């Protein structure tokens, strides 16, 4: 009843769980492709969420394994490893000094649970592809945040499988509040909402208030949920802020997934989506564009909100940006 030698190496890697730049791909290999299960378990133990919400440990493990099984192993980017990465990145962002004692246990549970379910059952093609092909998913969700609606529906539906209801001991009031927050967070992961989220985060930085203790003041639901939505959005767009050996693995995976969508579009004579044409691609120029127009404006605004807690993350982002610029053919 002590861990095997593979289990010990996994445990030593999981000591980095509170650090930006966790070896998540190594944890995926060591856990037998269970990165989301072991990282969620570690985070739930670390934050004492099993005791606070009276979650039976067997129910937690059964749900986490079920959730992880509904991420597609054949999808190169939007898989259980990406879910695990966004969970661990949200975990680190929640621990930022400028947010110490700001958020309740329920809000923390919401942000982490939202991160874990936020891409579940992703088929490895975009909303636009599902809409243009008249897919069943697009029909059910009236072409509106199709994947993000689906992620939420599956994440909640899986609570009803045998010994999977991790919220069985929460009051109705707790469950209604958790549910609304998880829905507001995951629907905010739709990139179509990015510009509005960023405008609202900028507006909050301009009218920012801190207590005499130096920590962010958020006294209404609108402001608290906006910060959690931008936090998980930041975790979702965190690849270019990681050490370059990690960023480059994520870039290889997203480009594999985009090129596979491009191949499916070309074989069916559909217009090939941006960045999805493997015969007409500038991976390096794309990353510099993504950083310049999307990732840097978001993380620059986040860094202002929690000044100076995010300086080393913003510095890594600017270094990764210069590295991709310097490799443009
Ligand atoms: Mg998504
Ligand atoms: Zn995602």
């Amino acid at each position: 009843g002590v861990k095997t030698e593979q289990e010990d190496v996994l445990a030593k890697e999981l000591e980095d769980v509170n650090k930006w730049g966790l070896h998540v791909f190594r944890i995926a290999e060591l856990s037998g492709n269970r990165p989301l299960t072991v990282i969620m378990h570690t985070i739930f133990q670390e934050r004492d969420l099993l005791k606070t919400f009276k979650i039976p440990v067997d129910t937690l493990i059964t749900y986490l394994m079920t959730l992880e099984d509904h991420y597609h192993a054949d999808v190169a980017y939007h898989n259980n490893i990406h879910a695990a990465d966004v969970v661990q990145s949200t975990h680190v962002l929640l621990s930022t000094p400028a947010l110490e004692a700001v958020f309740t246990d329920l809000e923390i549970l919401a942000a982490i649970f939202a991160s874990a379910i936020h891409d579940v059952d992703h088929p490895g093609v975009s909303n636009q592809f599902l809409i243009n092909t008249n897919s069943e998913l697009a029909l059910m969700y009236n072409d509106s945040s199709v994947l993000e609606n689906h992620h939420l529906a599956v994440g909640f539906k899986l609570l009803q499988e045998e010994n999977c209801d991790i919220f069985q001991n929460l009051t109705k009031k707790q469950r209604q509040s958790l549910r609304k927050m998880v829905i507001d967070i995951v629907l905010a992961t739709d990139m179509s909402k990015h510009m509005n989220l960023l405008a609202d985060l900028k507006t909050m930085v301009e009218t920012k208030k801190v207590t005499s203790s130096g920590v962010l003041l958020l006294d209404n639901y609108s402001d608290r949920i906006q910060v959690l939505q931008n936090m998980v959005h930041c975790a979702d767009l965190s690849n270019p802020t990681k050490p370059l050996q990690l960023y480059r693995q994520w870039t290889d995976r997203i480009m594999e997934e985009f090129f596979r969508q491009g191949d499916r579009e070309r074989e069916r004579g559909m217009e090939i989506s941006p960045m999805c044409d493997k015969h007409n691609a500038s991976v390096e120029k794309s990353q510099v564009g993504f950083i310049d127009y999307i990732v840097h404006p978001l993380w620059e605004t986040w860094a202002d909100l929690v000044h100076p807690d995010a300086q080393d993350i913003l510095d890594t982002l600017e270094d990764n940006r210069e590295w991709y610029q310097s490799t443009i053919p």
